[PDB]
RNA sequence: CCCUACC
RNA sequence: GGGUAGGG
């Protein structure tokens, strides 16, 4: 030590400067006060200027109004915590006040007027802080709005009143209008923006006056929207600000809106990979049940928070050897995840959103400085979020002589901790140095060790989910004959044993009962443990006495509540939340463990708008009760869209839409649009005419017209539509057309397999002399396939993939398709398939029974296009169960070849590229799956597999004639695996063809029979295919020309030319709406019409009942309303800040579900799962419900977003 | 279970 | 009938 302790303290208390900066400026002053205060004052700048190269993207905005003069101010800092800090508040509160009277606008004037004090803080704080901008606004009446501190606006308007200007100010803060009027936009920035779009359009091939008109309409919008005037007013999106003003005899002379940080990079920051980055410099020179603990580090930016967590990691690895960007380290007794808390808001967000909780914080302060002024806000954050314990790591202690000085810093911290109710006197404080720790220096190494010892002993072990009291969120209820009432769900915490009593609590008056049993799909059980999906059997209680959403718990452990206060986060436009703010009476859905429930909120004191993206405390009150205690997470929803997360803080005491309007629409909806002749045709023809193309001569021409594959994209697009649009229409009288042809087709395919079956089992030409491409590919493909697939389908493979889903089986019809009827009604099965069923039956205690054992499937017929139906096959139920098993497994394996059968999106893009690039082809086989013969499978597949495939197929088929077929092909369409099998067969060949040619196999991609490989490969692929029995569809395969198609998307030199189809007689208003919407989506660029089509759209829109002509919804909400602008829908009711619009839906009648079967289906599904930012983990999946379609329509109200 | 869009 | 994506 040099000079004395209490000499430095009073140097701090009158300055706020760092400890060592105080001692060291007290030596060069020979123990003199005033002399010292000066060496620092006179060095205030050396510090500040050292911080210039520190990005200050945070801060506050302030705002003041004087009679009718107003100023808006922005002064940055680099941190959340500094912005809410008292001192920094006072600087900006002052630089603002004294900037009012002294009416300034030149940012430099008031800057330099404060520069000598701007250095005061920057020294005392340790963050770059400085005035960023200022501006001034005056008018006849101006008003301001302050959205916390992140954003303020000043609004000046003539002829307006008090609240009006507030509201306008608030709107401005929400909608960011970059001008005050549509006619105020830089007639240059625009006149040259109209000069860029004109190509985008005229290069797509569009005729002069079309590209123009389009661009004009676009630009008219492009502006109206970025202009206060043509902006849907925020407090009533139905009318815009423009109209709001006009009807108040007012206008807006001008406005300013500032937002903290606007246009300042705000350099990204990754925590983990930075620690490893600081760990790298000294990178140089069983018991799995261990408890899991979350810790957060919190303190001043460069007080060494990052170096400490580096230290904590090396040292811990060196010694005890071994969500979202978070380092993790181990102690001999527990396992840690560690986050940084660089921002206050940002942290509160993650704490609500569950993306990062905290069992204890670690407050980091460098002893060379001591607590900073903003250290208050650090501890305060801890306090506000309820971090249960806070440990202190004094850092950089080695850069300190007097040890009495550390005794002194440590006092300051303890006193701060206690000012915020933390155990100041009893809280751990390790005197350490992270730097030396990383230099291996074992003196300062045992302090890190010591810190982790406190982590192990001061932050108490968190409560293992099993040790808390039983609770199971009820997902569904079943009435099971001779086994009472049963609920299913995942037990959330605790254990339930048979015999114990339970309460069922939530939505109605709480009820009591006792546990009869506990079952999973395979085992029956006497206890259910936390994390397990189960059924639990209750006694005396009935199934209409229990609802989903209730919980099952140990008695008295959980109680039902209706009112509570909470901390919630509203998602932004980004995260898929709302895109408009809400206000006083927000009335959304609060989803709890498994169900939505309506609630109203009240905002805290003095807040009256809420924007996507921000935090808020609100007092929520629910329509009826839900079991809850403190801590319980919940989502916030609007029509099943997630717009917020929440956490109950404290439970409290808890002491639009029109009917005739629905009736009007219902009546209209059940009306018949009726016209003469064929409406579909008339529409197509008015369309052909508006694009100036010759109309369809007759019904005959609709289905026999071929497009010219040339001319401009525009010319081709309507030409392609002409060829496709009527091609699947099912109501053509004119034609002895049929489905007789579908069977001929079907018989042709079989006979084809018969030939190639003969051939492939006979290729003894008895002459090696000759070598063949097809032979070669089969050999190569076989070898690749085995490497991918294995000798045989894994048992686990089957365990996670066999399932029932869907439609008809050989015993169930469309009506009894649902999986719950498959578990209830006995299913048929094949003699060869029997052992699978028995094995499944040996596998569970539930009954598993076989209607009948027979080798037949049912060949039926389903619609395809105007020219032919498609023959498929309805399988035996149990065979299906297992087919989907192997089908599911092949789907997984095929990923290793880059083939992803869940994503037809990758095939569409390669179609599009092949379209400009001509380097890729799209190809198509004719009877794709009807042509895979038995022989081909047998040559390609491992024996183990082919056998399993032979057991599971239907060997025989019963046609509608009662006649039979003994199948030549391996499997028919409608089998559980044929799609995935044809994909693998197709890919394996194309890949082998690639290697034979020295192309990259990886360029191959396949989805069913939509095959995409490199163009040069096609001729050889054609030959292989011909050889192994397939016939390639010359008409729908493209390896040159400007055209490509794959998976629904059609492209022409890069432009989307995918058509649309009218399939049915248009008879109801839903039929017509669907067609019109398809027209809309095909003719609209971003909501703007091609004029050619729009004239036809408007012509036919007049055929609808009047109210249905105006009842519009945004795109992506379905087709029970015309797509258009929902803001101008007269029937849209804005109810509680969420907007509700009526759509047409099919009127259903409820049917009785199969109680046992539904319960198996539920349980079986939970089995399937066990073998398998983000608050999506807050929602489940829903209860079995059956319903008949009556032929009528209903009106349903759905939630919408302005869009 | 009932609608639309595709293989 | 099988699968995909979206909707109730
Ligand atoms: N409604 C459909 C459509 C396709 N697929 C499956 O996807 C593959 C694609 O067959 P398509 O290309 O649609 O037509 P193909 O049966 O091969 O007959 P074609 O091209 O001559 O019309 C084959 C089949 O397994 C299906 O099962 N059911
Ligand atoms: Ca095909
Ligand atoms: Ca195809």
């Amino acid at each position: 030590a040099e000079i004395t302790a209490s000499l430095v303290k009073e140097l701090r208390e009158r300055t706020g400067a760092g400890m060592m900066d105080c001692k060291k400026a007290l030596t060069e002053a020979n123990g003199d006060i005033e002399l010292a205060i000066e060496n620092m004052r006179k060095s205030g700048a050396i510090k500040a200027a050292k911080k210039a190269g520190n990005v200050a993207a945070d801060g506050v905005i302030k705002t003041k109004i004087d009679g009718n003069y107003g100023i808006i101010l922005e002064v940055n800092c680099q941190t959340d915590f500094v912005a809410k800090d008292a001192g920094f508040q006072a600087f900006a509160d002052k630089v603002l006040d004294a900037a009012v009277a002294g009416k300034i606008t030149d940012v430099e004037v008031l800057k330099a007027q404060f520069e000598e004090e701007r250095v005061a803080l920057v020294a005392k704080i340790g963050e770059n802080i400085n005035i960023r901008r200022v501006a001034a606004l005056e008018g006849d009446v101006l008003g301001s709005y302050q959205h916390g501190a992140r954003i303020g606006v000043l609004v000046a308007a003539k002829g307006a009143d008090e609240e009006l200007v507030k509201h306008i100010a608030m709107h401005v803060a929400a909608s960011k209008p970059e001008f005050i009027k549509p006619e105020d936009v830089s007639a240059e920035v625009v006149e040259k923006e109209y000069q860029v779009q004109l190509d985008i359009a005229m290069q797509s091939g569009k005729p002069k006056e079309i590209a123009e008109k389009m661009v004009e309409g676009r630009m008219k919008k492009f502006t109206g929207e970025v202009s206060l005037t043509g902006q849907p007013f925020v407090m009533e999106p139905s009318k815009t600000v423009g109209q709001l003003l006009k009807e108040h005899n007012a206008e807006v002379t001008g406005f300013i809106r500032f937002e903290v940080g606007e246009g300042i990079e705000k350099v990204e920051t990754d925590f983990a990979a930075e620690v490893a980055a600081m760990s790298k410099q000294s990178h140089m020179s069983f018991e799995r049940t261990k408890p899991h603990v979350n810790v957060g580090t919190i303190g001043h930016v460069d007080h060494g928070k990052t170096t400490l967590t580096a230290a904590i990691t090396t040292v811990l690895a060196k010694t005890y050897g071994g969500n979202t960007s978070h380092v993790e380290y181990d102690t001999p007794t527990r396992h840690y995840a560690h986050v940084d808390c660089p921002g206050h808001a940002d942290y509160v967000k993650n704490m609500i959103t569950g993306a990062a909780q905290m069992d204890g914080a670690i407050l980091v302060v460098a002893a060379t400085d001591g607590p900073m002024p903003q250290t208050r806000e650090h501890i305060l954050l801890g306090r506000q979020v309820g971090v249960p314990y806070i440990i202190v790591f004094l850092n950089k202690c080695d850069m300190v002589d007097d040890e009495e000085l550390l005794e002194l810093v440590e006092m300051e911290v303890r006193e701060l901790l206690s000012q915020y109710d933390f155990p100041g006197d009893d809280t751990p404080i390790v005197r350490g140095s992270a730097l030396k720790a990383l230099e291996g220096d074992a003196e300062w190494e045992a302090k890190i060790l010591e810190l982790a010892g406190f982590l192990d002993s001061y932050i108490p072990e968190p409560e293992r989910a099993i040790d808390k009291p039983f609770l199971l969120p009820i997902e569904d209820v079943f009435s099971i004959s001779g086994r009472g009432t049963v609920v299913t769900g995942r037990v959330e915490r605790g254990i339930i044993k048979v015999g114990e009593e339970v309460e069922i609590v939530g939505i109605k008056e709480t009820q009591k009962s006792t546990c009869t049993g506990v079952e999973m799909f395979r085992k029956l059980l006497d206890e259910g443990r936390a994390g397990e999906n189960v059924g639990v059997l209750l006694r005396g209680i009935k199934r209409e006495e229990i609802e989903r959403g209730q919980v099952l718990a140990k008695p008295g452990t959980i109680k039902p509540h209706t009112k509570f206060e909470s901390e919630v986060y509203i998602l932004s436009k980004d995260e898929g939340g709302r895109h408009t703010p809400f206000f006083k009476g927000y009335r959304p859905q609060f989803y709890f463990r498994t169900t939505d429930v309506t609630g109203t909120i009240e905002l805290p004191e003095g807040v009256e708008m809420v924007m996507p993206g921000d935090n808020i405390k609100m007092v929520v009150t629910l329509i009826h009760p839900i079991a809850m205690d403190d801590g319980l997470r919940f989502a916030i929803r609007e029509g099943g869209r997630t717009v917020g997360a929440g956490v109950v803080a404290k439970v409290l005491s808890g002491a639009s839409s029109r009917n005739s309007l629905s009736a009007q629409l219902r009546r209209a909806a059940n009306t018949r649009i009726e016209v003469e002749g064929n409406l579909a045709l008339s529409i197509a023809n008015d369309l052909l005419l508006a694009y100036g193309q010759s109309p369809f001569n007759s019904e005959a021409e609709c289905i026999s017209f071929s497009p010219r594959f040339d001319g401009t994209p525009d010319d081709f697009r309507i030409n392609y539509l002409k060829a496709e649009i009527m091609s699947k229409y099912d109501d053509f009288s004119l034609g002895i057309d049929t489905e007789a042809v579908a069977w001929e087709k079907f018989l042709a395919a079989e006979a084809e397999c018969a030939l190639t079956n003969a051939r492939l089992y006979r290729p003894d030409y008895s002459e090696d002399f000759n070598f063949s491409l097809g032979e070669s590919c089969i050999h190569m493909a076989r070898r690749k396939i085995a490497k991918l697939i294995g000798d045989v389908p894994s048992v686990e493979g089957m365990l996670r993939h066999c399932r029932f889903s869907g439609g008809a089986t050989t015993t169930n019809n469309r009506s009894y398709g649902h999986p719950s009827f498959k578990f209830a009604l006995p299913q048929a099965c094949t003699p060869r398939a029997l052992k699978y069923v028995l094995a499944l039956r040996a596998s569970t205690h539930f009954d598993i029974r076989i209607s009948d054992i027979s080798p037949f499937n049912k060949a039926v017929t389903v619609p395809k296009n105007s020219k032919t139906d498609r023959c498929i096959a309805i399988e035996p139920g149990w065979n299906m169960f297992f087919q989907l098993g192997i089908g599911g497994i092949l789907r997984d394996r095929l990923r290793c070849w880059g083939i992803d059968l869940n994503d037809q999106t990758i095939n569409q893009r390669r179609a599009h590229e092949g379209s400009v690039t001509n380097n890729l082809a799209t190809v198509d086989l004719s009877a794709a799956s009807d042509s895979i013969s038995l022989a081909l499978c047998e040559l390609l597949l491992p024996p183990g597999w082919f056998e399993v495939l032979m057991d599971l197929r239907s060997p025989k088929g019963r046609l509608p004639d009662g006649s039979v077929v003994t199948y030549e092909k391996i499997s028919s369409m409608g089998n559980g695996y044929t799609f995935e099998l044809e994909s693998l067969i197709f890919a394996s060949l194309a890949r082998s063809v690639c290697e034979i040619l020295d192309l990259d196999s990886s360029e191959v991609t396949v989805y069913g029979d939509d095959i995409i490989l490199p163009s040069c490969a096609v001729p050889a692929l054609r030959e292989v295919f011909k050889y192994v029995g397939f016939t390639t569809n010359t008409k729908k395969t493209f390896s040159e020309g400007p055209f490509r198609e794959s998976c629904g998307k059609h492209y022409y030199s890069g432009v989307d030319v995918t058509p649309f189809y009218i399939r049915h007689r248009i008879v109801s208003p839903a039929d017509l709406i669907l067609v019109l919407n398809n027209l809309y989506r095909w003719a609209t660029i971003d909501g703007v019409w091609d004029p050619r089509a729009h004239s036809v759209y408007l012509k036919y829109r007049k055929l609808l009942p009047k109210q249905l002509q105006r009842n519009t919804i945004p795109d992506g909400y379905g087709d029970g309303a015309l797509v258009g602008s929902v803001l101008i829908n007269p029937f849209a009711k804005n109810r509680g800040w969420i907007r509700y619009v009526p759509v047409i839906t099919d009127h259903t009648r409820d049917r009785e579900r199969a109680e046992l079967g539904s319960y198996l289906y539920d349980l079986f599904s939970r089995c399937l799962s066990e073998s398998n930012a983000i608050d999506q983990l807050i929602c489940r999946s829903n209860p079995t419900k059956i319903s008949r379609s009556t032929g009528k329509f209903d009106i349903q109200y759905i939630a919408c977003s302005s869009r």
